[PDB]
C-alpha cells in the first residue's frame, strides 16, 4: 500500500505515466482503437494479447512486468442512461479488484466513457464519482489522467473538496 494513499490529477498522455500500472480505456475486442486506447497500444502493444473482455469488466495483461488493466466502459451511444450507468460503475469495481490483486502501490487511470463512448454528453462528474466509489477502499496512490485544461481544474476541485 501507499504510506498515505492519495488522489492526484495530471493533464498529459497516460502513456508517459509515473505509476506502477496503467488502466486502459479499452474496447471489448482488444483492438488498437482511438484516443487513450491507441496511445496504450503504441506504448504497450504486447499487452493486447488476449485482452478482449466484455463491457463492465477489466482484464489485466502484462507487458514485461508492467501491468496493463484493460477496463471496458459502456458506449452510451448503444446503452440506455440507466444500463450504461450500471456498466460504468461495474468496470471501475473490476479495476479496484485488479489493482488490489496486483499489490501495486500506484495506478494511472483515465475517466472511462468520457470520450468517444460518452454519446457526446459531458460525463466528468458521473465517471469520476464511480472511480471514487470503487477506488476509495483501495490503498494505492491513484493518478487520474486527462487532456483538457478545464477538466483538470474540475477534477482537481472534486479531489480537494473531500480532503
Ligand atoms: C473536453 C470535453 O470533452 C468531451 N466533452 C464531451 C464529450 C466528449 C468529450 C471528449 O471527447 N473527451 C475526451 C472528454
Ligand atoms: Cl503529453
Ligand atoms: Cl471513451
Ligand atoms: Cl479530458
Amino acid at each position: 500500500g501507499a504510506m498515505a494513499p492519495s488522489y492526484r490529477v495530471k493533464r498529459m498522455d497516460i502513456a508517459k505515466n509515473d505509476e506502477e500500472c496503467v488502466v486502459n480505456a479499452a474496447n471489448p475486442r482488444g483492438l488498437p482503437g482511438d484516443g487513450v486506447c491507441k496511445a496504450v497500444y503504441k506504448k504497450w502493444p504486447e499487452s493486447f494479447k488476449n485482452s478482449a473482455t466484455p463491457v463492465g469488466t477489466a482484464k489485466t495483461v502484462m507487458c514485461g512486468t508492467y501491468p496493463v488493466i484493460h477496463a471496458v466502459g459502456p458506449n452510451f451511444s448503444n446503452y440506455t442512461e440507466s444500463e450504461g450507468d450500471r456498466e460504468l460503475a461495474a468496470a471501475y469495481r473490476e479495476v479496484a479488484k485488479e489493482v488490489t490483486r496486483l499489490g501495486v502501490n500506484s495506478v494511472a487511470i483515465p475517466l472511462l466513457s468520457t470520450g468517444v463512448y460518452s454519446g457526446g454528453k459531458d460525463r466528468l462528474t458521473q465517471s469520476l464519482n464511480h472511480l471514487f466509489t470503487a477506488m476509495d477502499s483501495t490503498d494505492a496512490d491513484v493518478v487520474i489522467y486527462c487532456r483538457d485544461k478545464e477538466w483538470e481544474k474540475k477534477i482537481s476541485e472534486a479531489i480537494q473538496m473531500r480532503t
